[PDB]
């Protein structure tokens, strides 16, 4: 077939009931994730190829970056709780990988302050049980699939995108193949 298990996608030997329709995992330490955000715009190009109103979910992971990796998962929980993901994603990626100015939880907080989140609101969220629950939710989603590596995308709790099997000579051809694969998997 044109789409084959092992080529554009793989199939989970233990499928995950109840998972979000489109679920992405990333780390602010991950070099491909940086490109998926700033240069390839993978999430938006997938969204535009799926029907209106489909749920897409994006979670951070702990396994890169030690202490700061876990701090970034908690900050991503804050960003989700406050609905400011679009305001902090690029400065967090650049602070971790480009300028390397993010070395502590305090440096992470500065990114939110610079983006216009008030300090009192950041701190209240950071320490809230709503955020502790969002951290647990991110861990649980990743654990369900013994998540190996990022960037990872899962479709309907059943299929995992395989970007290693896609074109790499042209950025836009790769993005197109990736998004068309998501569409194909969503229609299975
Ligand atoms: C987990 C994810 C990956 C991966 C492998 C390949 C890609 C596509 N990157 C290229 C780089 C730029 C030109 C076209 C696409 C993106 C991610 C390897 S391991």
């Amino acid at each position: 077939a044109q789409y084959e298990d092992g080529k554009q996608y793989t199939t989970l030997e233990k499928p995950v009931a109840g998972a979000p329709q489109v679920l992405e995992f990333f780390s602010f330490f991950c070099p491909h994730c940086y490109q998926f955000e700033e240069v390839l715009h993978i999430s938006d190009n997938v969204k535009k190829k799926l029907p209106e109103g489909v749920k897409m979910t994006k979670y951070h992971v702990n396994f890169m970056g030690g202490d700061l990796g876990k701090d970034l998962t908690q900050a991503w929980a804050v960003a989700m709780a406050l609905g400011v993901e679009d305001k902090v994603t690029v400065p967090l990626f650049e602070g971790v990988q480009k300028t390397q100015t993010i070395r502590s939880a305090s440096d992470i907080r500065d990114v939110f302050i610079n983006a216009g989140i008030k300090g009192e609101e950041y701190d209240a969220a950071w320490n809230s049980f709503v955020v502790k629950s969002l951290v647990a939710q991110q861990e649980k989603a990743a654990a369900d699939v013994q998540l190996r590596g990022v960037p990872a995308m899962f479709v309907n709790g059943k299929y995992q995108l395989n970007p290693q099997g896609m074109d790499t000579s042209n950025m836009d051809v790769f993005v197109q193949q990736y998004a068309d694969t998501v569409k194909y998997l969503s229609e299975k």
